[PDB]
């Protein structure tokens, strides 16, 4: 089997991407944030504290004839940006782009943090990292991809995120018309539960490529590109007037600037992020100071190839016995 679904930016800045997902019988369609950096499929629901729901579409398990409460199971997640959510668990039928999994764990939120409430466009998350990170207790549950994998034509999914435009998540096949050149594959460590890999280096604009190992994670659920302080300083030094602002929380730059591209290495291959992808717009409405899309990972503990990087590529998440990651230009 295969599936294919369009993913759409939630706003004009590509702050996140939502993909429609059918849950239950009859289907309840929710727009979920597909997140290769986590492993829980959780949704706003009829059980969510009312004051914490503000415009989201909710899953109502009592209206699904295939929903079953997973007795005694709870979940609770804290994401790296400080947001969090928790609740109980159902199993139900879940379909993405024509690919159906029966008995998928659907984690129904009883509580969500303010950042989730304040984003009316995201109805929940669909985790695509390794199932070892799933938070359901006392019996850990499998991700949608892990449940589907044996039925898929090939045990893979691909992320093709658009810049200011829709894109595609495919399951079970590689669309060879969706990229240029070849896909370069690179080794993955699953020891931390992530799609963790090592980039071979970087360049800023038309500058010389610096060969250096950068260990990080491929994370569709993180907006920005978080890299070591030395790398980030080298990038922003090429933008007149850019500076790291402790009050704002990162590098900012004059909105009138033209940003240079940023290239990252995948083996001998090179993925070029156009400068415009690095502009996240005014720091507050009406400001002429803009937020940068490349930020320091200091204090995260890991480098993160978020949407800024991934949307410059066609990305293969290969879930074979030994997982690998593939990148192509597009
Ligand atoms: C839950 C994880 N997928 C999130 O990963 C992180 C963690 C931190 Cl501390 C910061 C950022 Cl931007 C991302
Ligand atoms: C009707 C078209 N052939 C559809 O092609 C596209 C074009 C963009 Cl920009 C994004 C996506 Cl998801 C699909």
């Amino acid at each position: 089997s295969t599936g294919s679904a369009t993913t759409t930016p939630i706003d004009s800045l590509d702050d996140a991407y939502i993909t429609p997902v059918q849950i239950g019988t009859p289907a309840q369609t929710l727009n979920l944030d597909f997140d290769t950096g986590s492993s829980d499929l959780w949704v706003f629901s009829s059980e969510t504290t009312a004051s914490e729901v503000d415009g989201q579409t909710i899953y109502t398990p009592s209206k699904s004839t295939t929903a079953k409460l997973l007795s005694g199971a709870t979940w609770s997640i804290s994401y790296g940006d400080g947001s969090s959510s928790s609740g109980d668990v159902y199993t139900d039928t879940v379909s993405v782009g024509g690919l159906t999994v029966t008995g998928q764990a659907v984690e129904s939120a009883k509580k969500v943090s303010s950042s989730f409430t304040e984003d009316s466009t995201i109805d929940g998350l669909l985790g695509l990292a390794f199932s070892t990170l799933n938070t359901v207790s006392p019996t850990q549950q499998k991700t949608f991809f892990d449940n589907a994998k044996a039925s898929l034509d090939s045990p893979v999914f691909t992320a093709d995120l658009g810049y200011h435009a829709p894109g595609t998540y495919n399951f079970g096949f590689i669309d060879t018309t969706a990229y240029t050149g070849s896909i370069t594959y690179t080794a993955v460590s699953t020891k931390q539960g992530f799609w963790e890999w090592t980039s071979t280096g970087y360049a800023v604009g038309s500058g010389t490529f610096k060969s250096t190992s950068i260990d990080g994670i491929a994370d569709t659920g993180t907006t920005l590109l978080y890299l070591p302080a030395t790398v980030v300083s080298a990038y922003w030094a090429q933008v007149s007037g850019a500076k790291s602002s402790s009050s704002v929380g990162g590098y900012v730059f004059p909105c009138s600037a033209t940003l240079p591209s940023f290239t990252f290495g995948v083996g001998s291959a090179r993925i070029v992020i156009p400068g415009d992808y690095i502009d996240f717009g005014p720091i507050s409405t009406g400001s002429s100071s803009c937020f940068g899309g490349i930020q320091s990972s200091a204090g995260i503990g890991i480098n993160i190839f978020g949407d800024v990087a991934l949307k410059a590529a066609f990305v293969v998440f290969n879930g074979a016995t030994t997982p690998t990651l593939g990148f192509a230009s597009k």
